[PDB]
């Protein structure tokens, strides 16, 4: 009786689908590719899919309109929302909203209809149905799935950052208050962290006039609906850790101290100034015996933002080696997941120093495999510094300083002070796991929506 | 205040041989400020007790002028506080790509320690002999002040009033952990800490409440609680100076007159400062007009030079002549002009003969010349104002009030006040003047006053 929706499915011919598989539920995805319109298309009951963790799930693909997906993806989730709620834009100089935002937002509009569709036609024969909505590009869909339930448990969970009231303002009048407008009739708003949560109530506060946000009891009364925020904090899967380095790496990194920062290719994971620091850390000749892997996984290239991130970060790593010495710092930039797991397992300092993120899950993963009791420097503007951030050196991301004396400190300690802070750490990162957080999705919606529907 | 002896510090006093001059002018009281220069110096040594000096409003006050060591402030004001501080406060980074915070900062953070003891220093010097001093310090450049001077002066009260905006928690938070936390302890020992609006009073609280884990705050009474000092927020609007808008009629810039004469006249107004974003509201005025519909109408971007020599300054310059030399490429030659000058007598005349003001700040911390505009106007101008504007508190209910970032919303905003006939834009104008005609330069001051002694009393 429960059904599950987010738009991102990468499928070759992912918590979300992680989670399907633990509920043993379908999974509502988008049709992004030619190929998944055409096996979408030609599989009426759903594609089956077995993930690494064993599980085998069915996923039913949504053929939106090629166009409306294209401009919806490109323009508005992975560009417009993805700096609004992921804090890229300087206000002086961008953005500056056209026709282009208006036409993305109907467009918007279009496709949440298209989920709402599919969620409803899928659950229409359902007596009691209950609704987990995957995601910020679903954000819209609660108020849609109210309409025609107005007594169904609805989910809606958020992995990203929710950003201050001031930035969120941002936004053109429509689509500041629109997007609200689509969240507030879910009964439970969910993200990974206590700070997202926070600025979540701010916006509301601040743009919904007949809105009441009690800031101690985390809940939002709006035109009837009410509204409980909850965190739910999520680490890893460990099923889906249940490798080897990528070529060239073991030999270059042999006789050295290793360094690794890694992430998907999106400003926001900060890996031009993880370099400069590395780079005032080891400016002659502060370090020696040490060398830098910059792990890239290249992801929705499509966004200009993230084509000039991997730029500025190629740019930065060269002047780094015109700096160090030849091949102090490398690049190596894929999607295998065994290619990550493996630099995890071999690095002597983990840096996750994000300008920003909604949790970060590779700060649990790393230290959880790593088998040299690696440092670890945690930005603290990562969700995950919430849960880790005791016991990782936890650093603001903009301050080269700050981070080029954490790595300076952390490549000093000894095996064992690394081995005791590695022990606290895996301890404090095991129990957030993918089970656990599902748990706490229908623990806490359930628990809200005796008080929602009454 | 019986009693009293009341001092006033700020750090801006550009004087060649401004709001707090103008205050000193009403209190009768002495004005302590920085020597930007060596003539500064040369002049504070001739003139011990302060230096006399007539403002344009009429009023006379003595001004006592700071020497600060030359390097020490030359860095304070080029880099920390016409810059750096004035990007954390007045939302200018991206995060993604800016800032990144070397040892420069640490430096500065130092060099501003000492141009904060310079400050303190003298202003207890200066009322030592005082039993019952009253400290007034103003701006933000004065952050530092408070805490050093109750540390000698355990029961004077103390107001620090910050002229600009609070930025939200996550981005007060961009700063060096040092100065993020550095700066607040300088001004929660102040009795009373204003802001122009609430918005900023708010998002200093948050600001607190996130980086103090000792502090306590109260949303709804506006109090931090904090390792001893009780604090209050206060949100003191301030609209404008009633004896700078009086007097024979201004003079408007040279050509402006004949080249508005046959149209209908929009009006930007502001410092060359990225915030004023008047490349923006080039852009939507461009939207607003193509292709035909504005045909008899030009735009006037008056800009006031400042702060040149910080780059985001230039570059806010460059952008602005390239909007509008697009703009003419487009519309017409000549259907948009910048004339920039510092002369006051020229933008009063501007606002005089706008039939459409614009002030479209990205933010402000209040804004004055969205209260001055619509006071002197002769025509009954329509006003865009941004949401973002501290004055937009008191006064966006009375104009068109916008997202600064949004341009389809700006430029329908100039095609709707343009499209207004007189008889709407005479109503409009006049509850518009209602509204500003009472937030008074002497009103504020007696706010101060009033807040101050308010919250001293709550001991
Ligand atoms: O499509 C947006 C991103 O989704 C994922 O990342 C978000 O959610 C993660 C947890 O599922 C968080 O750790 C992270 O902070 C969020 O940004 C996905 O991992 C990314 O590849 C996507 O860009
Ligand atoms: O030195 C910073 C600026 O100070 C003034 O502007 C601030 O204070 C004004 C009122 O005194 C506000 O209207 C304005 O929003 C603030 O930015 C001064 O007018 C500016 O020239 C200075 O740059
Ligand atoms: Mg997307
Ligand atoms: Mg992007
Ligand atoms: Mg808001
Ligand atoms: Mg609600
Ligand atoms: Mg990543
Ligand atoms: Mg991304
Ligand atoms: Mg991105
Ligand atoms: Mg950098
Ligand atoms: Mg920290
Ligand atoms: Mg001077
Ligand atoms: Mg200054
Ligand atoms: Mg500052
Ligand atoms: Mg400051
Ligand atoms: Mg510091
Ligand atoms: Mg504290
Ligand atoms: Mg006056
Ligand atoms: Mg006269
Ligand atoms: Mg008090």
């Amino acid at each position: 009786e429960i059904f599950l929706a987010s738009k991102r499915a990468a499928i070759t011919y992912n918590v979300v689908a992680e989670q399907a598989g633990v509920l043993n539920i379908s999974w509502i995805a988008s049709a992004d590719s030619e190929d998944d319109r055409r096996a979408s298309a030609l599989n009426p009951d759903g594609v089956t899919m077995e993930l690494h963790s064993g599980r085998e799930i069915l996923v039913r693909l949504i053929r939106h309109d090629p166009a409306v997906f294209r401009n919806v993806q490109n323009f508005m989730t992975a560009n417009l929302m993805w700096a609004a709620n992921n804090y890229g834009w300087d206000r002086w100089t961008q953005p500056s909203f056209g026709s282009d935002a208006r036409e993305g937002w109907a467009d918007f509009g279009r496709f949440t209809r298209d989920f709402a569709d599919a969620i409803l036609k899928s659950s229409a024969q359902s007596a009691d149905p209950v609704y987990l909505v995957h995601d910020y590009q679903l954000v819209g869909v609660p108020a849609l799935l109210r309409e025609q339930r107005p007594d169904a448990p609805i989910l809606l969970f958020v992995h990203i950052p929710w950003p201050s009231a001031d930035y969120w303002r941002i936004l053109p009048k429509e689509i500041r208050t629109g997007i609200l407008h689509g969240m507030l009739p879910a009964t439970t708003i969910g993200f990974f962290a206590d700070r997202w949560c926070r600025n979540f109530l701010e916006s509301v506060a601040d743009l919904l006039p007949d809105a009441r946000i009690d800031r101690e009891a985390m809940t939002v009364e709006w035109r009837g609906h009410r509204t409980r925020l909850r965190t739910m904090p999520l680490g890893y899967s460990p099923l889906t850790l249940d490798p080897q380095l990528p070529e060239g790496i073991e030999e270059w990194a042999d006789g050295h101290r290793l360094v690794v920062h890694s992430g998907r290719t999106d400003p926001i994971k900060n890996a031009e100034r993880a370099v400069r620091a590395f780079v005032l850390a080891a400016r002659g000749g502060g370090l020696e015996k040490t060398r830098m892997l910059v792990r890239m996984n290249p992801n929705r290239l499509y966004v200009p933002a993230n084509a000039d991130y991997v730029h500025r970060v190629e740019t930065a790593v060269a002047e780094a080696n015109a700096e160090l010495g030849s091949d102090t710092v490398r690049i190596d930039n894929d999607n295998d997941v065994n290619h990550t797991i493996a630099c995890f397992r071999r690095a002597d300092l983990l840096i996750f120093n994000s300008t920003v993120d909604g949790q970060n899950l590779s700060t649990f993963e790393a230290p959880l495999v790593n088998e040299r009791d690696a440092d670890v420097i945690l930005s603290e503007t990562c969700g995950a510094a919430e849960v880790l951030g005791e016991y990782c050196r936890s650093v603001n991301p903009f301050d080269l300083v700050e981070q080029a004396e954490a790595i300076s400190a952390a490549l000093a300690a000894g095996p064992r002070q690394r081995a005791e802070a590695a022990a606290r750490r895996r301890d404090a990162a095991r129990p957030w796991t993918l089970e656990a957080w599902v748990q706490a999705q229908l623990d806490g919606l359930a628990a809200d929506h005796a008080a929602r529907t009454a």
